[PDB]
Order: structure tokens, then C-alpha cells, then sequence
């Protein structure tokens, strides 16, 4: 079968504006799925059926500890 999900899950804090053809457009509220990260400045992860470079500074690591 299939057991143990493994890459990191970054939220788009805001829209995005890639430049480049090879980096991923994303919307603010957006799931990224951040496997390779050898680039702190560009990080490499699927968001939308896509697979782009990402910057590592308009997502970040989600945290949010909810009880209710």
C-alpha cells in the first residue's frame, strides 16, 4: 500500500507574484507541500497540481495549536 506522509506543509501568508516560469503562483491561503529544501531563499513544492519553486518568505511553517 502506502503509510508515511512526509513533506512539510507551508501556508501562502499572501499572494505571490513569481517572476520566473519556474516558481509556483499561489494565493494568500494557499497549501504548499515543501519537500526539498537545499535553497533557503528558494524552497521547491506543490501547491495547486503544480510544482514550482517557492519563496521562504511569503509562506511559513504552519503553527496553529487549536483545542476547539
Amino acid at each position: 500500500g502506502s503509510s508515511g506522509s512526509s513533506g512539510k506543509v507551508f501556508r501562502a501568508l499572501y499572494t505571490f507574484e513569481p517572476r520566473t516560469p519556474d516558481e509556483l503562483y499561489f494565493e494568500e491561503g494557499d497549501i504548499i507541500y515543501i519537500t526539498d529544501m537545499s535553497d533557503t531563499n528558494w524552497w521547491k513544492g506543490t501547491s495547486k497540481g503544480r510544482t514550482g519553486l517557492i519563496p521562504s518568505n511569503y509562506v511559513a511553517e504552519q503553527s496553529g495549536p487549536s483545542s476547539g
